[PDB]
C-alpha cells in the first residue's frame, strides 16, 4: 500500500484498501473507513466495479437527466466519490468548515455552506436526489464569488468549482460538448 492518505497526502493511522494500493485516514476516506470488512474495498475500488458491471454507464448522458436522479445506492456512492475529490485538492481547506463573513462592503450570504456540511448531509441520507447535492457544492463557489468581489482571493473559489465540475463530469459521464 501507499505510506500517505490519497485525500489529503499525509502520514498518520491509515486504513488500507484490499483492492487497490491506496490508504486513508479514516475521517479522509467518504464515507468513513468501515469498522470492519475483510477484505475492505475503498471508493474508488467501489466505483470501478460499477463501470465493469455496467459498460454502458460510461455512454454520455445529460446533466437535466443525471440532477433528477434519485439517490438510490450507486448515486449516493457517486456524490461521496465527487465529493471526496474536492477534498483531494489542497484548496478545499478554503472552505471545509463553517465559514464567517465581516469584510468592509460585503454582506454575507443567505445561505451558508461548505464542505463538511455537505459531507455530513450525505452521511444523514438528507438528499432524495442528486441535484440536492449538486446544488449545494455549487452553493459554495457562488457565495465565495459574491462576497469576496473584486478580492483576487475570489479565484479560490473559481478553481475549487473546476475540479467539482471536471470531475462530475467525468463520475457521471456527462455528454461530451464544445
Ligand atoms: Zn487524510
Ligand atoms: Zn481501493
Ligand atoms: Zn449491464
Amino acid at each position: 500500500n501507499s505510506n500517505i492518505c490519497e485525500v489529503c497526502n499525509k502520514w498518520g493511522r491509515l486504513f488500507c484498501c484490499d483492492t487497490c494500493p491506496r490508504s486513508f485516514h479514516e475521517h479522509c476516506h467518504i464515507p468513513s473507513v468501515e469498522a470492519n470488512k475483510n477484505p475492505w474495498s475503498c471508493i474508488f475500488c467501489r466505483i470501478k466495479t460499477i463501470q465493469e458491471r455496467c459498460p454502458e454507464s460510461q455512454s454520455g448522458h445529460q446533466e437535466s437527466e443525471v440532477l433528477m436522479r434519485q439517490m438510490l445506492p450507486e448515486e449516493q456512492l457517486k456524490c461521496e466519490f465527487l465529493l471526496l475529490k474536492v477534498y483531494c485538492d489542497s484548496k478545499s481547506c478554503f472552505f471545509a468548515s463553517e465559514p464567517y463573513y465581516n469584510r468592509e462592503g460585503s454582506q454575507g450570504p443567505q445561505k451558508p455552506m461548505w464542505l463538511n456540511k455537505v459531507k455530513t448531509s450525505l452521511n444523514e441520507q438528507m438528499y432524495t436526489r442528486v441535484e440536492g447535492f449538486v446544488q449545494d457544492m455549487r452553493l459554495i463557489f457562488h457565495n465565495h464569488k459574491e462576497f469576496y468581489r473584486e478580492d483576487k482571493f475570489t479565484r479560490l473559489g473559481i478553481q475549487v468549482q473546476d475540479i467539482f465540475e471536471k470531475n462530475f463530469r467525468n463520475i457521471f459521464a456527462i455528454q461530451e460538448t464544445s
